[PDB]
């Protein structure tokens, strides 16, 4: 019955990640001027560059270049001796209007509440009693190996960290009724940038005594887990200089790592009428829910939307066999208590609230008491 | 004990998936000369761009103006009227060797077949007898119905449409012991790139009669149907024009469609030492045979790695109660007939040869008979 589960995280200066951070930081620039701004902003990170490049159509006067320059600060990339800098890179922007044609399709001239979804697309909300924050132990224990990284890093104690960092790991689960439990850890993977000067032997044991022993509850590490701690053997060359990186292309690590489903689209850089974020956020919503109102241990919801269209276009329910109600009877209490139109999403989870950029790193789920993680009492 | 599943796709000319092209149209020119070399091309396309952006090593002499160039003008962008043209457009290289710390990680010095992974991740296949292909049928549809708009546009029948479509199909499923079984389409969307001339009912009703029709059974539409063609009412502008896009942006088109699971990684502008590309095609390949050796009726596989170790870190079967055998005798059937080290899967996959660019629309499996496609015979 016992079964293996991996899920991965990286840290706030993956070069992927920098990206979907600035994308939110420049999408929070909007907001905190024009509530209603039209964002759809991508960026590219290489050496030396960071590229904005999408369509944003606002009233807002937005200082591109501080926005940019200010959030790869916040992550750390702060000297050349690093590989990246935010007092000398290039910010080149290749920004324009949000399409007219999308504009008048989906938000001209209609009111709040109806306006259509700004694409079509599909979109999946997932929640597991495994952990308090209903989220997969694995990605959980992940994205707080990065978090601690971070941690060691700005507080000085491991001062040959570096701020880009991937972590990967590896659970044991046994199964209950379809509902899953952790037992263990089989294994634990971290790579992370770190300075010319360090060996490898003091980073291995930094890595498992101030890194994984700090994060990692004693009683799921015995002495058949495996690590591989800093597996390549060097990562002086890191962030954009060692990989290209782009906005929602961590799309996975952003949601469930692995668990649940995905449609596909990312989140990072959009606005509130893009349903690739705000219809996972409210399908989120409505699956932790599900959970904390005792209906059912473990669920997966689908909806789908159309462009130009407000409400979706289908809503589906599995429950992996943890509810004594059917899936048909769990579609009809979501559709009691739910209204899924981005229009009315907004009102519920307060999507014009510039709060964004906090969702860019370390998952967009299962932290912090975000609104989506708030479960809706229901009635039925 | 029905339910609905929606499933997208998009067209050639989508501003995403003319990224993924292009990327693996650079690998493909790449490994004509070298196969060998190590690439991980990134594109991201905007109005009047293609910035190529990543790191290649590699002893080729590529000549990226033409090759991209050329992608552009196979997917028809060759004139301003239409958005975009591959005569006309900026091409800019931002392209790097790969870092030294990665390939002493990865390669350097080390016998091929025990090539360390190119990155650490998780990778899923799936496979489902619901179609003969062992696709599911939600997204098997919406690519044809895509290719069928390039094929109306190509061939003149239709001479208003343009290379940037999206489509989505919601189907009816019932299901027999962890089986499922189409009944019919609930509803289609088709949205496509038009000329300034035509209306929205000359479109829509060639959308129905000449696209729906010429794709989609009969048996599966009936007077419930729902349909969404042109839904946001004006479709001129697009291409990158309309939207930017990126590499690795429509993973889930690429794959399943929503069934089975994502790991995350993207596949387009990467060789094989990219177990993002290389190890999800060995799961689908692993999936395939399992449903075509007579073991199940579909299945989804999990396998991961950490950079620079050649066997993956786990793999995890379910089979979602459509074996007699437990997931525990699928996995032990696995490892006896599958070795998944990535400098093995090259051997059996063939990845070195330039085949790339074709994988880059309409889904990377289901199709064509590439060598992930073609089940091994198991023996247990
Ligand atoms: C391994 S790189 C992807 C492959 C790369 N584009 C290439 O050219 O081979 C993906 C991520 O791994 C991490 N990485 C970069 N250099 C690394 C190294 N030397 N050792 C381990 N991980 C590394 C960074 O987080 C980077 O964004
Ligand atoms: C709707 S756009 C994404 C949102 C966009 N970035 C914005 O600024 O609102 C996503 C895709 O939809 C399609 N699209 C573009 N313009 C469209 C339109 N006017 N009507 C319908 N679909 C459109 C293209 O395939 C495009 O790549
Ligand atoms: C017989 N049946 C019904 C469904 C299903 N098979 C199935 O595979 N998925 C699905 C797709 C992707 C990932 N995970 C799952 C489920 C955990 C199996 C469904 C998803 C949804 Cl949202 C739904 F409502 C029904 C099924
Ligand atoms: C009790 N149990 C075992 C597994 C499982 N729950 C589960 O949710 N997934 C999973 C994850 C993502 C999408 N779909 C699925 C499965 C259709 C449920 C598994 C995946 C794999 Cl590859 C595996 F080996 C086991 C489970
Ligand atoms: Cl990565
Ligand atoms: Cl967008
Ligand atoms: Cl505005
Ligand atoms: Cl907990
Ligand atoms: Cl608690
Ligand atoms: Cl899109
Ligand atoms: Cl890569
Ligand atoms: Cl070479
Ligand atoms: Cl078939
Ligand atoms: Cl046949
Ligand atoms: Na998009
Ligand atoms: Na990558």
């Amino acid at each position: 019955g016992t079964f293996l589960f991996t899920s991965e995280s990286v840290g706030e200066g993956h070069p992927d990640k920098i990206c979907d951070q600035i994308s939110d930081a420049v999408l929070d620039a909007h907001l905190q001027q024009d509530p209603d701004a039209k964002v759809a902003c991508e960026t590219v990170a290489k050496t030396g560059m960071i590229l904005l490049a999408g369509e944003i159509t606002s009233r807002a006067a937005v200082d591109y270049q501080k926005v940019v320059r200010e959030a790869v600060k916040h992550i750390g990339y702060d000297d050349s001796s690093k590989g990246f800098d935010y007092k000398t890179c290039n910010v080149l922007v290749a920004l324009e209007q949000q399409s007219p044609d999308i504009a008048q399709g989906v938000h001209l001239d209609r009111n709040e509440e109806d306006i259509g979804a700004g694409d079509q697309g599909l979109m999946f909300g997932y929640a597991t009693d495994e952990t308090e924050e209903c989220m997969p132990l694995t990605i959980v224990l992940a994205h707080k190996l990065n978090a601690k990284l971070a941690e060691l890093r700005r507080n000085g104690t491991l001062p040959w960290l570096r701020p880009d960092s991937k972590t990967q790991v590896t659970v044991q689960y046994m199964q209950d009724r379809g509902a899953v439990l952790p037992i263990r850890v089989h294994t634990i993977v971290i790579s992370v940038q770190h300075d010319e000067e360090v060996c490898l032997d003091e980073m291995r044991d930094a890595l498992k005594e101030k890194v994984i022993k700090a994060v990692v509850p004693a009683k799921y590490l015995d002495e058949d887990t495996i690590y591989h701690l800093q597996p390549s053997g060097r990562f002086v060359i890191g962030g954009p200089q060692g990989d290209a990186g782009l906005t929602g292309r961590k799309i996975i690590v952003d949601t469930y790592g692995g668990w649940g489903a995905h449609g596909g689209g990312a989140f990072s850089g959009k606005d509130y009428t893009k349903v690739d974020r705000s219809a996972a956020y409210a399908a989120r919503w409505v699956a932790k829910s599900l959970v904390k109102g005792g209906l059912c241990r473990r669920v997966l919801v689908q909806v789908s939307y159309a462009i130009g269209v407000s409400h979706p276009l289908s809503i589906s329910i599995f429950h992996y066999g943890t509810s004594q109600k059917s899936e048909r009877e769990l579609l009809e209490i979501v559709k009691k208590n739910f209204d899924l139109r981005p229009g009315v999403i907004v009102r519920d989870l307060d999507l014009k609230k510039p709060i964004y950029q906090r969702t860019a790193a370390y998952g967009h789920f299962g932290r912090d008491s975000f609104p989506w993680e708030v479960p809706k009492k229901l009635k039925y």
